[PDB]
């Protein structure tokens, strides 16, 4: 039980930025791998509590309370409320970087006419804010800050010259690359420690590799 | 099994129009309403394919011919390879009216998206079958979703619909609006029960054809 006795919060699922009631913006994530290590966390002995975004279909993990959010901001006003309870931060959400700079109240009908452009409003940064939080000594509770990433590579530099940046700019304790995993086929692993720990996520199924990051946590908790 | 030697067409669900590699435009249907009508129409004696777009999560009825989709140019080249065969069109998907006009190979890395219409799938179809590229087509069908606002009712914007769009029926949400005229209320019992109000009054006007 080598989690035993830690309050664990976890973020997972795609945000939603509504156009209006219909329509919106979003990121191609299932929420299944965050849910995967939550699961975990719980059978190592955690306290868990899930916000999670979009992901229905899917069975909630057993001892877990869960919360359920929409669109971005919903996640920063869900995560800034339960945050100073954690011992732990993991946000294996995809969240919106924008979203529309107006919404409808009501559905906006298919015009004949040339197809207006939709203007964007940058949404707040969460993994930001609570390095941020903890810094300014307003999270005497948390020992641990993970964030997840997803990087392809440009021409500028591979998918992991990318992530050292990140991992510098957000100033998170570990950073999850290329990290989720496939149980059918077609469906660069990195664990990135802020130690310059530049450890590999094998190729495998979300269990395993939600195992390797609990696992992989455990051991800068007991470094701490 | 009234539907017996009868090949069917369904969509249901949402397309998904992509932005980059990760992001992308959307709705937020949830498929159960074509879902239940493949299912009901199978356990008639259909010939069914299910052209099916994004869902929470729903199992692939059985018996029923799948087809996976994402984009909704995925769901038109879908539909028509599949239509000519077919004796009636279910289009209960909640296709995407425009796509992005440039689609990033990779992530963009971190403001205004312009924007293209996408082709009426339904209305593509129902002149085709004017047109006699479809002496197959007996049946048409299309579904509002409609919130309203101070232009009319909920009720009365798709009265429009039904003449705009020409299909042989068209299906409010709970009402039902024949080609005749004919205008039918569905009691919000199960969208089993909806789907089987419908597929009665599909069945309704073949024989009054
Ligand atoms: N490009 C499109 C979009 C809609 N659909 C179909 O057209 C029907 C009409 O649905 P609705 O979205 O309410 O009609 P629209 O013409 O898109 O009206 P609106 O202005 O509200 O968007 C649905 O069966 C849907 O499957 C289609 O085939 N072609
Ligand atoms: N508004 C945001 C966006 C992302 N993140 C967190 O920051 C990390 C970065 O995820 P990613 O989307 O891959 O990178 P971006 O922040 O969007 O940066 P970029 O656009 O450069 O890829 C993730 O852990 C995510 O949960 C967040 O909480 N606040
Ligand atoms: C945008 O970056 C992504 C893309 C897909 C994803 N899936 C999951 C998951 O939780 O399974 C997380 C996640 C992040
Ligand atoms: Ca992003
Ligand atoms: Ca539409």
């Amino acid at each position: 039980h080598d989690m035993a006795g830690v309050k664990a919060l976890v973020t997972a699922g795609g945000t939603r930025e509504p156009l209006d009631p219909v329509r919106f913006i979003g990121n191609r994530s299932s929420g299944k791998q965050g849910y995967a290590v939550a699961r975990v966390l719980a059978q190592r002995g955690a306290d868990v509590t899930l916000i999670a975004g979009n992901t229905a279909g899917l069975i909630d993990p057993a001892g877990v309370e869960m919360v359920h959010i929409g669109s971005a901001t919903q996640l920063r006003d869900a995560v800034s409320k339960h945050a100073p309870d954690a011992n732990v931060l993991v946000m294996a959400a995809a969240v919106a970087d924008f979203r529309p700079a107006h919404v409808a109240a009501a559905k906006i009908k298919k015009g004949a006419s040339e197809p207006s452009s939709i203007d964007l409003v940058r949404n707040d940064d969460v993994l930001a804010g609570a390095v941020r939080a903890r810094a300014d000594g307003q999270l005497p509770n948390m020992r641990a800050i993970v964030g997840f990433a997803a990087e392809t590579g440009d021409a500028n530099g591979d998918v992991l010259f990318h992530a050292r940046a990140k991992l510098e700019r957000k100033g998170c304790d570990l950073l999850v690359v290329n990290a989720v995993g496939e149980n059918r086929a077609f469906e660069d692993g990195w664990l990135l420690s802020a130690d310059g720990t530049e450890s590999a996520l094998e190729h495998g199924s979300k269990t395993l590799m939600a195992t390797r990051i609990v696992d992989s946590i455990a051991a800068f908790l007991k470094s701490q």
